[PDB]
């Protein structure tokens, strides 16, 4: 009951229909899914609910955000949904994001998160610094989900599950490496590799190590280790809850 979504036309939810057909071809035919779960989640995960900015109402289109650090990389994804965005000028490009990364998580095997339409495309984009670093620790992820976003910390530990999928670059991040042995797959084995310590051949960074230290986000990097269904439900409403920010509250 903390939401009330909006009523949009039956061609508006035609569009939506025709476009998750679209996006799950091409994410699937180019092996494109975990940039874009990154492309949802950096833009919805710069809400600040003191503000009410930020959010995902489509700003990933604007160069100026593309041009955040943190967003290296994903001006690619942009482009390369653009073909198909182009055959639906009624969506706006706030809903068409978002649900590239229901999508996304759909192709590589995930849960099916809800969508609800109606976001709108706002002007102006948030500014540059409110999403994680990933050199900080389990205060920061406190702050930039829960102060931040007004998640919870079971929304942190799931979210950070979305590492299942891909992989840092270089060029992008400055880190370099998957974090699991299977990255189209989405799976619990993120989880699995967080316990089982550093190895060869694949990446932790500091703020997905934090999960192991803190004595909240620990008992749940535990239990998704052990139980991929529990996992799933918590990521499905974690990722809706984000894809929302901002969006329909009541
Ligand atoms: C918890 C705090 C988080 C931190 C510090 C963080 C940090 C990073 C960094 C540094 C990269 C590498 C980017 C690159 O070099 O290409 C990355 C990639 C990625 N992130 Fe996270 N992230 C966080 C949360 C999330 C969340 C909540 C999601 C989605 C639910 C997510 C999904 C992904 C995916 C799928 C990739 C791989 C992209 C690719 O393969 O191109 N991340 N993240
Ligand atoms: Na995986």
């Amino acid at each position: 009951m903390a939401k009330s979504y909006p009523t949009v036309s039956a061609e508006y939810s035609e569009a939506v229909e025709k476009a998750r057909q679209k996006l799950r071809a091409l994410i699937a035919e180019k092996s494109c899914a975990p940039l874009m779960l990154r492309l949802a989640w950096h833009s919805a995960g710069t809400f600040d609910v003191s503000s009410r900015t930020g959010g995902p109402f489509g700003t990933m289109k604007n160069p100026a955000e593309l041009a955040h650090g943190a967003n290296a990389g994903l001006d690619i994804a942009v482009r390369l949904l653009e073909p198909i965005k182009e055959e639906f000028p009624i969506l706006s490009y706030a809903d068409f994001y978002q649900l590239a990364g229901v999508v996304a998580v759909e192709v590589t095997g995930g849960p099916q998160i809800p969508f609800h339409p109606g976001r709108e495309d706002k002007p102006q984009p948030p500014p540059e610094g409110r999403l994680p670093d990933a050199t900080k620790g389990s205060d920061h992820l406190r702050q930039v989900f829960g102060k931040q976003m007004g998640l919870s910390d079971q929304d942190i530990v799931a979210l950070s599950g979305g590492h299942t999928l891909g992989r840092c670059h270089k060029e992008r991040s400055g880190f370099e490496g998957a974090w699991t042995s299977n990255p189209l797959v989405f799976d619990n084995s993120y989880f699995k590799e967080l316990l089982s310590g550093d190895k060869e051949g694949l990446l932790q960074l500091p703020s997905d190590k934090a999960l192991l230290s803190d004595p909240a986000f620990r008992p749940l990097v535990d239990k998704y280790a052990a139980d991929e269904k529990a996992f799933f439900e918590d990521y499905k409403e974690a990722h809706l809850k984000l894809s929302e920010l901002g969006f329909a509250d009541a």
